């Protein structure tokens, strides 16, 4: 049971609030909308359809009510746009930055137009958020930016140095955050996650993240590729966790505000062993080549989440293997 | 004598080098390119007179020969277009970076633009530099980056948190710096910059530094205002240091790169103290008040040069005692 959780959206479907959910369009934030929209509550979403997607949007009329999706107000705009920024945010109580270019190698590439949308972007937000007094401001961290610490589980306190410009960037949100808390009283909340999956997340492109790049890969019988030796290690965190984390950070108190909080579950998958559950979770619906180091890439990652346990009462409930059941179904569907 | 100094400034004098100065027509930078138009050096100057001044190169062209005026190619223009920084390293050799918006109370007011210059456009600098194949990259960085770390003097492994966005933005250089090392084996040096005074310091806008601030208020008779009780301290460093660090770090070594140094004296002089050496050094050429601390305000100040000399073999020749009396004469000219 997601206690805390459920008691907080109890809260939000009573007093509906103006959410404004960057990245809208999606892996996350189109599951944030799916989620605040069941909860009544109405959403102004922001996005420029780089990584994210119409049909994400789409997907999401689909499963709201009518009523709901009314609730919802798109905005197609860039987060680069100071401007826009500004415009958004008007009534909004609650703030879901989602909104980057994440992918470590995408960063290493190309790290201007990733330090526009990811430093510049988030600044723009976060003032922009700041001079409208929003209640919340909750952004998407990375547990990137750990980086080389060599420490396992990874605590907050305990980051070490970036090894990608995609760290420094999220390194650098977190920082912003931090001296918009002591010099202006902006208290906001990063969450550092720890690759998410679930629902939504780009099967497509060369920057595809491990878990839907290798459904996709099975699912056309194509060759499932493994960057190193195969034991990089990692903390899967099924969407749900991330949405309960975000409206937990979103009306968390003010004394657990200013702070950064790893959204993970705890656990330490290998990709020897997340092959063997991809495809044992994909041929219960009826259907490899090992290559050299991603370069920036963290070697071994595992969450402590005790800190959201405490302070937040954050109840990660679903464990990698039954979020890849929840998970296989949608990509079924995607990709048939 | 500042000896090494001494050597590589020869050196440059038979066998010139091409330079790109961003921030040309400012404090540091009108300096530096008055340095190296006197060495006989090609410099490519790059700024958009945002804070820097079009009478600083005028200023200088009066300084140098037509011969070594002849040799700067000055390009106004901004650092945030990426493309105007791809067009000036066109055959640089060694870059010396001082385009960025100081003050902190600027950047506690408007982040977005400090932002904006100080990180996007760093990174553009940088970006280029590194595509252009540079020989040496040298940029400012700043003693803010310390924020509240206790240490004193301040030695360049210890910082704290920031305390302010220009702080950020200058912290966010060093980071973006470390990482190109490790990513693309472009190595940096960094200047951690203490309180710089002399001739072309702007004594003049909201955001004027201490010295010229007091200056100039000391030749029109005006009331010389202290942030706090006076006994704040800062290392201040004169403007040949500063210069002299420049050019060590342009010609070091391999093995000295990717490094931070602390420019700076080593010493300590409190406002109170101060405030008696200005008034003793303008009353030698003929001619105050109380109130509450700056936010932002990190409480003394003073560098660990150690570092700069073992490495760099830094002199740190010109303490602040002697730098005022070689600072006021332009400052009496300049306001008269
Ligand atoms: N993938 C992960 O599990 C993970 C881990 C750590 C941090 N993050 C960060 O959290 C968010 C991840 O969300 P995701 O996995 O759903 O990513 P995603 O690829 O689905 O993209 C998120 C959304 O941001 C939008 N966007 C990008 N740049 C924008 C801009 N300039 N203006 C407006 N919208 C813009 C994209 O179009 C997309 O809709 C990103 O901020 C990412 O950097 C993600
Ligand atoms: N002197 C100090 O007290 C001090 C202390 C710490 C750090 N610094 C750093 O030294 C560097 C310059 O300092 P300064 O004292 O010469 O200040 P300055 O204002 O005299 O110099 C800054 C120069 O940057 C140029 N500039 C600003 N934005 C630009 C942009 N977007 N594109 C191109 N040019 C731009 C301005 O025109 C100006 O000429 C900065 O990195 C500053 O943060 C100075
Ligand atoms: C430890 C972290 O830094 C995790 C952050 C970081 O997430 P990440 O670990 O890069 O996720 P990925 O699924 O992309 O890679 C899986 C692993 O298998 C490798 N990999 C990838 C694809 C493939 O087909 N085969 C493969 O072996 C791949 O090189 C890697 O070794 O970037 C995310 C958003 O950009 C977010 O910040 C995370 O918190
Ligand atoms: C230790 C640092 O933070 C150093 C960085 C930081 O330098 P700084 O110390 O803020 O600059 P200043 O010379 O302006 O203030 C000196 C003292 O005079 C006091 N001050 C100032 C003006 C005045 O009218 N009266 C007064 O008392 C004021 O309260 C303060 O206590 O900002 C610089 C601007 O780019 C630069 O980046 C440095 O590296
Ligand atoms: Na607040």
């Amino acid at each position: 049971y997601m206690s805390r959780y459920e008691e907080i959206t109890q809260q939000l479907i009573f007093s509906p609030k103006t959410w404004l959910i960057t990245g809208v369009a999606g892996f996350i934030g189109s599951n944030l909308l799916e989620k605040l929209l069941k909860l009544n509550q109405v959403v102004i979403g922001l996005d420029n359809f780089s990584t994210g997607h119409q049909y994400n949007l789409d997907e999401v009329k689909t499963l709201v009510s009518t009523e709901q999706w009314s609730r919802f107000c798109f905005i197609e705009g860039d987060i680069r746009d100071l401007t826009t920024c500004e415009q958004v945010m008007k009534g909004v109580d609650h703030v879901l930055h989602q909104a980057a270019l994440g992918s470590v190698p995408r960063s290493i590439v190309d790290p201007i137009t990733t330090n526009a949308t990811n430093i510049t972007g988030f600044l723009n937000i976060l003032h922009a958020a700041k001079n409208a007094q929003v209640q919340s401001f909750t952004y998407a961290a990375s547990s990137s930016t750990y980086g080389d610490h060599p420490a396992l589980p990874k605590v907050e306190e305990n980051i070490g140095n970036p090894l990608s410009p995609y760290a420094v960037t999220k390194y650098v949100n977190e920082i912003y955050a931090q001296v918009y808390a002591r010099t202006y009283g902006f208290k906001t909340i990063g969450l550092r996650y720890f690759n998410v999956f679930g629902r939504r997340q780009d099967p497509n492109g060369a920057y595809a993240a491990v878990i839907p790049k290798w459904t996709a890969a099975m699912l056309k019988g194509d060759d499932v590729y493994i960057n190193g030796d195969g034991e990089t290690s990692r903390d899967f965190c099924y969407i749900d966790n991330v949405i309960q984390m975000n409206i937990l950070s979103a009306l968390a108190k003010d004394s657990a505000k200013d702070n950064i909080y790893n959204v993970a579950v705890g656990d330490r998958t290998t990709l020897n062993e997340l092959s063997g559950y991809i495809y044992d979770e994909l041929n219960l619906i009826h259907h490899i080549k090992y290559r050299e180091f991603r370069s920036g890439d963290v070697r071994h990652s595992q969450a402590d989440v005790t800190k959201a346990i405490d302070l937040l009462k954050y109840r990660p409930n679903i464990k990698i293997r039954e979020g890849l059941r929840l998970s296989m179904p949608w990509y079924v569907r995607f990709l048939k």
